């Protein structure tokens, strides 16, 4: 009931792309919102913030059409994983990446594209997706 | 207490049929039975987030599936084969759901896309998972 | 307010494959517990519980085929053939539910040969696993 037991620790998010186009140098915007409940994850700027200190799961896939996809996660101010996939003429792929990171408050995480953004080929439509996720698996305790 | 409700299945027959669930029948787990091999849907027995993903080897024919919650296509996933080029294709996300709610996958469509692979030594498979159940 | 935790998420350096040997991912993203073992690749179950793992390659130069070992059983395929200037990303995930004792790692599917991992400055292939849900009595 309302308050009953054990508190649960809640900080997710889970977007897709719609019809932003990637700009060099700044985080892809996923606008479409499968999950978002504690608003973490800012639509506008396309980062995630942590709010509560733990230990995060992430996770990505994108559509890779007409030019390469290279994309970077990145962690407060440093790219810390990387995936490329490269793009042959009619040869949709399919790209993805997950990664467990630690996380103190303040800390932010996103997407963007390698380098100045050259291999931006991320593709979605009315049926085809390509999306980012995070969620709080392990509430620090101290 | 440990709020528990997860799945993670693969396929052992490739072979789909259009406007249908895609029938994982390999038990990796199923502790709960919460996901009905007989018909490829998991049941909602814990409403809250879910995280659901697949992965796909395809093989001979374009892959396009589709993640099905109450007869709603939530997710798309597409990867286009060429001769002699297996890939692999995946889809994750998360789901909320009440009680009730059931998610399977499906060949996007007509089902033509169909290319879905698995047999003794390759695998495509489905897993999902409450990660919070609710609260008030 | 105690969490039982047992994850490890790593990738590939440096490292070159070898036939019927585990892949020793030695980048450190999480490790807190040190139940993955950096010196032979091999995660080890000190919670009885069910546990998520999810790896994702760069596949460049030559197929790759990986399989998902379980106490030395193949529990899980994954392959992706290299075509001339494509690289590939091929990724699985599954659970499992571990006792004590139980490792599990990532090999070279059969003899060896299909091992295009890849990975350098730019570029990763990882390996990630999670206890989900700890046993409880
Ligand atoms: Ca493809
Ligand atoms: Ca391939
Ligand atoms: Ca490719
Ligand atoms: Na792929």
């Amino acid at each position: 009931g309302p308050g009953s037991g054990a508190y649960v620790y809640r900080s997710a998010f889970s977007v897709g792309l719609e019809t932003y186009v990637t700009i060099p140098n700044m985080p892809i915007r996923f606008t479409k919102i499968f999950y978002n409940q504690q608003n973490h994850y800012d639509g506008s700027t396309g980062k995630f913030h942590c709010n509560i200190p733990g230990l995060y799961y992430f996770a990505y896939h994108i559509t890779v059409y007409m030019k390469d996809v290279k994309v970077s996660l990145f962690k407060k101010d440093k790219a810390m994983l990387f995936t490329y996939d490269q793009y042959q003429e009619n040869n949709v792929d399919q790209a993805s990446g997950s990664v467990l990171l630690h996380l103190e408050v303040g800390d932010q995480v996103w997407l963007q594209v390698y380098g100045e953004g050259e291999r931006n080929g991320l593709y979605a439509d009315n049926d085809n997706d390509s999306t980012f996720t995070g969620f709080l698996l392990y509430h620090d305790t101290n």
